């Protein structure tokens, strides 16, 4: 049923530098996967830390129960998109346990072993 | 002897090519592994039975799980592992050569 | 006041040698109220270990710390393999990548 | 003065036709004993190495030979046991 906790941390975070152009397959699709097996929905908060500014506030996000689900952090917005090319930091938060994984590079692109 | 690991364990990636789970059971009694599949839009996929025998190890590739049903490939899942005794599991995700001697293959 | 993380952290690894490339980097949060007096050692296979390298980490901020970057005490000899001692006066929470993951990802990022 | 713990346990091992990173930030000399275990026959017995004190150590699973080397293409694991506080990392 409950496996993992309710409060994750990550402490390196990057996005790098593209121009304004679709994101790269040579590029940090650093995600947040997250897995829910329990038998309730999952309130996610996200806090993005940073170097020099103070942390942007609560990203809110639901993981379903008994469910996973992979979270591009380039793919956030509100309350506000990340600083491409910032090293930043984050803080996952839920009502209920989770179990958290942070990947550099998302599964397809090491799909790339292909030659 | 030694009762390392624990009973549940859970991996929040998967996914298959068109992933190895690697045990170990330093224990003296056998471990009646049961894994659970988890999808991101559909119901878990029910317990896949395996049996990890007494002071042995046994790398499981979730691409030969079948029964109850094979696992779609080119599909993120994630998984959850529980035993009825302690056991120790890790999973690698980026084989350090095989990416690094495709580079060379340019 | 996320009080997240721990006053100490060990790492076993540490190898130093476009911009999608990462290296030996050492990526510290504190999410906690109070200025973080993070203090590093640096521990080698042959010789003793290498001072105390200060460094501060404010509060409810983040830090990359690069191992070629410290210099005081000393430099980190290159193409040396090392290991890492990181301790606080807060808690914090440290993160490093596995040098062969990050040589491999690297791997695969390159690959046009 | 002491991180880590005695006792830590890698569920993968495989030399093809692997290192272990270990750590020793402690002030007293570690004595290690690593116990490979496989997945049809029993463990092979300790494996004797020492971390000396404040120093690290990569030992190449390909390098242990006594008691025995590690048949390669051979899926494996193993235990590593300190009477110290260690750090280990598979590699």
């Amino acid at each position: 049923l409950s496996i993992g906790r309710t409060c994750w941390a990550i402490a390196e975070g990057y996005i790098p530098p593209y121009g304004n152009g679709p994101e790269p397959q040579f590029i940090s699709h650093e995600t947040v996967c997250i897995l829910n097996a329990g038998d309730e929905d999952a309130h996610v908060e996200i806090t993005i830390y940073y170097s020099d500014k103070e942390p942007v506030g609560p990203y809110r996000l639901t993981v379903p129960a008994r469910r996973t689900k992979h979270v591009r952090f380039n793919d956030l917005n509100d309350p506000a998109p990340i600083p491409h090319d910032t090293d930043f930091a984050s803080v996952i938060q839920s009502n209920v346990p989770i179990v958290v994984q942070h990947t550099r590079l998302d599964s397809r692109q090491a799909e790339n072993a292909l030659l």
